[PDB]
């Protein structure tokens, strides 16, 4: 898989790929190498002519500095800048967030060189792994500077061969890539930006549009388990209530299938889920390709350097804090059908389908959920500021993108919980039979996962049924029965971006 | 204004307007009388032919007529369960408007003349008695509203809005109670209405407040000598949010490094606008739903259908969105608060008063924005986030969205003020740069302002600018004042008209 | 009816008392005088002798005297700047009185004068008019206190509770306004006053919602016909919380595997127990504090000290603790709620009613209660565990304790509607299982509720009874039954007496 | 290193050393052993009289050993990452404290087999998300102690199959006998244990910031004036005046300032009123049924399984320990700001080309507001997931897990204030501090250089992280401070409480 980034196209889908398919690969277009070059041009004629302008070739101070102070000036920032703490991201999200972060500068608005975001792109080709300590961003100066401190060779790096963080010089030397160099504004073009909370956010919202799809399977599977009737499915009800979400969950569980509420409800619940991680999806869309740089370079504006405040993270914060809280309704919702699947008098079928069955997987589910509402608490509420900076602002969405990522994991457990639960009423029910897809997926489950005789360890059945949703082989399954616009598929390709109607 | 309902074009403002404009009146439509019959004809063979209907002439086996009435009663009676402070008489009668607007819709098996004595109640200016606890999301509050309109519990009226007797104050306004038929009882309680009603409100006060916002921004820049380069519409075009571009070009409007409480407001203000714009558009849908259960479809291959139209997860989870979103408006709006009173950062006197020697100023007006932003954060807590299951039984997920609504109301309401307090400090600014002059419709909200709270000479009691230029803001006189400078897209009208509600493309 | 105040003898209690009981009446102590003489020395002299000290006469720069009285008015006019709803007038008067008991140390410098005119004020029935919102914890709402004592701004009486011009309300009372000399600016309006008076009331409805948890506990113990095996003393023996072995000795009392809700209770009650006990002597202390800056001491050292008292991080930490503890009565007591209407939980007819196929019983109250538990969960976060600073000022971390007060009083008010749900409901169970009897202490309590709401024979308005049955609660008489049956340690009694302040062992 | 358990004794600061100090090792007491035989003897005496008691053989001897392994494994349900090994071997070590009151009726031979195993070095493989409040973690306990699932040792904690560790550290696996199944699992060990660590590092670091404070105190050239006696004697907390106390040992105006005392205190407060909760807790009985071999009833169910009480302190723990992070904070910003410092602009010379720890005061800030979401109780929920029995539960394994998060943020902060102090003392040089502030700057330069030009400075800050952690910053100061201040009461363990009516 190789990728052509032009700072326009790229999908959360996209880049989560990048990130974890084996072998992704970047390059960028022709077009974002011409669209670099001439920023670079307005830069250059300005540090030639020895121009002062604020962000290019002034201090900390809006005079100008000489040339060798203006490249250890760059060298300061990068390394002072690098204050993360905790724990490194993981390497599939440290490398989309370089893939990223190249995606933006081919909109041709920091004024990087070129030469750079070729290093860059070789790195990423050859297999680096960036350590990037996940906390301490306010919203991504430190993760930015920390990935940038790696590409000069310093701090710690890892191969995609050899996981092992070690001397950032040496993994250079390794990959046979040459360390960048920092001319004016390549310092602060690498490290101004949302790219941090940006990419965790792509790989949480991917995560939550598949669980979305998944928690209809598995309610799918309850619904049949319970022998619930088709009644709320009934689309004369979704009619009169037609939000497009409510009306998309319902098509979809019919395609599956042709009481309680959290079975009767569920289009009502799931629903408003779907539409909130669609509308999330839309917003990060855009925010991919965001030229969220300071100052901006209009090689054709009529200032050619702009300050402005597109660095400023509140969009993908905010929408991430609405993520987690549109998630974890559709585990909060699954964990009650769970509930009335080991309910004897719920289910009428053997209590907990010597033997406690799933009794204990069901309490595993409720604690995820239990902490998926603390999770729920929104991040982006809070601005702490330094009073005399400039930043009196800032997003604090670096937590927002890490707990979304978080919910969705634990979501992911309770749907593998909830259809584990209730594959194996399925079983409990033979020789009565279920429909096409269904019983399709049961087979699925039920080649990583045994029917549930005598008592065994069930964690470790939870844990291989959630490999298993993960895997994209659950929905690949069912995936020709549902209609083409229940799949949730609109949000993969890029729209036109919104145009003033007026440009005043 | 009257207003004719016909349980499709409904929308947040006229329901707002509904509730707090003097002499609103509403009716039904012709073709909201057909529906209403045609449903009604469903239920009055099934009644009239013993059939047996869950929902319809069942119980809690057919129940016989003499005691399908008793059942309705006991119904409304036992589900008045709600406690705490009543709601508002302007709350109360967009939650009655709303409840006729969606059995407009013709799917709840009411009886016309119900709904006719629903209307007639309202026109006459009757105020329910609505505690505004109990909901799990509304069968109490809605059972509570169908009380009074038995002439049981409580109620007051416009000209007299002292809670007393129901029966009397029916027999003031010269109304008959309602009197209830099989399924009367419940269509008249289900539903989602005590929920979207309030929302109606906190969605309207919001998108409001939100283009204030960039009124008082644009004030503060002016008073802060800010730069207009963060509004260079090239930065926005790069960047281009919705919200964020119609933001800039809102702002540019009003005024042809900063600190980011200033340069980064349209990247801020910008979501705001949009989760707005976006909880506007559930709530207007949610205003014209058929919450009803069991549904009646004169038309369909099943008359009498059980769903769960009812839930009301969909605005629960819209309104806590609303509150975070609202929320940013006022916790930003704080930060330029305090560049005001900053004398480093204004490079004006300290908390905006000369001869600081013997004077505070707007000190302690930062004060009391910064508590308001502070008590949002707790609010900011999505209510729907909660469900506890009240059954063992088939009610085992509610949405919780009643705190939901009424929380979003609370943080909007404190944004407001916190938006006047800014705007209040941004004025007194102005007033410091004299006789530098701003723009011709920034120096009319100057003005306008001055117009009910004079310049800061000495220090004087300062709550009573503060609600004075927060009655300004909800007056509709500033916005109307800034309204012709603005570009059409940029004054939040486009969710002002019902769009077409979303059709599926494949028929499975 | 007659409270003196030392400034070290006050407690929650007695402060609600002060607040809500009809004929309060507060005067201060010998030593107190003597003590607020000896600092106002202290004061006059520095002003006298022309000495440059902080916060007495400085601005900053030494004031001239004329100048020195109208800081004082400005001090009071300008920090007028809170918001929203006033207060209850007996909330009001609660932070009037403690106020009074504060300035009775002796170290804020006011003068006796000032002290009498607060306290004559009180005496008279004055009813402050305080705005609820605005303190970052208290300079708004002292300052508004202030305010009206000096004759502006609003004022109610207790037989007139209209608010009205301040003037003419102290015209009424006969009180002459108060006039301010130097440092009395400041010393009216530091401190903690606001957030401990709102916290004092809130403790006290917490102690005696917890004592009444275990009552609604020990009938729905009898109406669900649960063992005693619990309650074995070995079992909280060897488990030896102090709140846990208190409540169980409590419930053995009411009552000389089962579930968690009811076998878990002296475990869930118990730690609820021991932080409003915590948070009780917490609040004992802060309402003795000296929250005064700067501070004065006759006998100090230093004469005149700037500290930082007058930071209210201590009450507010300890009501967000509140608001937690007190949450948990509820959350386990609407389980137990669950289990009364849940006919195979509870062996009962569903809904605790007879003829359940036309009537619903006690079925949407439980939803009542389980909104309010939902509701509590949002409250629960903590308001203190946010501050927004003023940059430059000196005033860089602050409490936000204000709103931490105002949650906690909401917290157990709705955990009193929660408990007289369940009371509610158990003692119809009772009924259910009659001719059974229960124990002498219980059946009292049973014929106490059936006083004020009749046994459920067929559905009636709910509403009613659930608010009657919270009167009843809120009303003394259902622990003042019970007591003499409780041994004296398990009637939360312990924290009314004042204890001795904490000495420190070393001189250092 | 060898720590005898009775299960009255342990302390949450003993419990830690137990999972953290290299060389551990556990014993039981003479008096425990007496106790364990004694309830063991009541459960004996009932299944060889064939007598039917819930709990004990209920729902024959074949089958009854088969129910223990089916309750472990269908139990052991929990999931996500597993526990570090300290932690793991600490929920250990409290699961044989409590097993030593003698009331759970578990044979003795269990006992030795757990116990052997920690000495031996066994590292529990323990999933950390499951528990509503702990069956699931103490089943995972018990399978590993049965040869089942995963293990790992001291010497290679890569986690393989359990059997082969157990053949590795010489240890044979426990067998089940009746209620020996629920005698392993009943309990709070998982919450308390997680607990214990969170206090513990939780009172290190409230002492730590006063450190902190003092030397921000130093290079912001406050004035001593509220930290004057007569202050705190009017607002007589114990918390402020001992905060007081502790800083003028170590110094002998803004409110992040100022009103240290006022603030430090209610969290210092907080803490050791944790301390007591969790003290008690980590010597309680909390198992079921209960077997009281000297009491009027043998064998009685109760509900001390129940995890609330520990759940509720910990909740409060995360909210008292943030706060200490929330107003450090602000006098880092102190620190950097030029106009309110009275020093360079973040703290470096020539900063036209420099930024200095202008970013450190960024991650700072982004540690406090994490904070305040964990601030959210977690114990305020509850989701019954029985219809009948177990309704109410305490939802405390995430309030333990996140009261840990807190103060491992909380220890950054402090780091991060210390850091850029210690910079001010630089700058304000040949100016010299007070004896014990100049051994704590010398004993930070001994880690982290002095900020000349711009460097990596994520280095400094965890270099300084893992100073504070070591416990010498204390050390040095420790000699200086009156013992009061030294926040070590709470490391006795005081009688429990004792009803005065026989009721």
């Amino acid at each position: 898989m190789r990728v052509i980034l032009d700072g326009c196209s790229l999908t959360p889908d996209v880049l989560y790929a990048l990130g974890y398919e084996k072998g992704a690969t970047i390059e960028i277009s022709d077009e974002a190498v011409a669209r670099i070059t001439a920023a670079r041009a307005v830069i250059d004629k300005i540090v030639n002519d020895r121009q002062t302008v604020y962000g290019i070739n002034t201090g900390f101070e809006s005079t100008i500095i000489p040339p060798h102070q203006l490249e250890e000036l760059q060298l300061n920032l990068i390394r002072s800048h690098s204050a993360c703490v905790g724990e490194p991201l993981t390497p599939e999200r440290a490398r989309m967030m370089l893939a990223l972060r190249v995606n933006v500068l081919c909109k041709g608005h920091s004024g990087i060189r070129l030469e750079t975001v070729q290093k860059y792109l070789k790195a990423f080709n050859a297999g680096v792994v960036p350590y990037i300590p996940e906390q301490g961003t306010v919203g991504d100066l430190g993760p930015l500077s920390h990935l940038a401190l790696g590409m000069l060779g310093e701090g710690l790096l890892a191969t995609l061969n050899n996981k092992k963080f070690r001397d950032a010089g040496s993994v250079l030397r390794e990959l046979g890539v040459e360390p960048i160099t920092l001319a004016a504004k390549e310092g602060l073009a690498l490290i101004n930006g949302t790219q941090f909370i940006s990419a965790l956010g792509a790989e949480a919202v991917v995560r939550a549009r598949k669980i979305a799809r998944l928690a209809d399977v598995a309610l799918a599977m309850s619904h049949e388990a319970l022998r619930a009737t088709n009644s709320t499915l009934n689309p004369d009800i979704h009619r009169v209530r037609p939000h497009k979400g409510q009306q998309l969950v319902a098509q979809r569980l019919r395609a599956l299938l042709h009481d309680a509420y959290s079975i009767r409800c569920a289009p009502q619940v799931h629903g408003i889920s779907n539409e909130v991680i669609e509308w999330v999806y839309g917003i990060l869309t855009t925010e991919l390709n965001c030229a969220t740089d300071n100052p901006l370079v209009f090689p054709d504006g009529v200032k050619k350097v702009v300050s402005g405040g597109n660095f400023h993270g509140e969009y993908p914060a905010k929408a991430l804090d609405m993520l987690a809280i549109g998630v974890h309704e559709l585990g909060n919702i699954s964990e009650r059908r769970i509930e009335r699947l080991n309910n004897p008098t719920l289910s009428r079928l053997p209590a907990f389908l010597l033997n406690s069955g799933f009794m204990i997987a069901h309490c595993t589910a409720a604690a995820l959920v239990s902490e998926n509402k603390v999770y729920c608490h929104p991040a982006s509420a809070d601005s702490i500021s330094t009073s005399a900076a400039q930043e009196d602002h800032v997003s604090m969405g670096g937590f927002s993108a890490r707990k979304a990522i978080k919910v969705v994991e634990n979501v992911e457990r309770i749907i593998a919980i909830e259809l584990l639960g209730a594959c194996q009423g399925i079983d409990l029910l033979r020789p009565l039979r279920t429909t096409e897809p269904m019983e399709k997926v049961w087979s699925l489950v039920r080649s990583v996962s045994p029917p549930w005789e005598e008592d065994r360890v069930i964690n470790t059945d939870i844990d291989n049924v959630t490999k298993l949703l993960r895997s994209g082989a659950v929905w690949k399954t069912v995936k020709p029965y549902v209609p083409e616009e229940a799949r949730f598929l609109g949000v993969l390709t890029v729209k036109k971006p919104f145009e003033l109607k007026s440009k005043m």
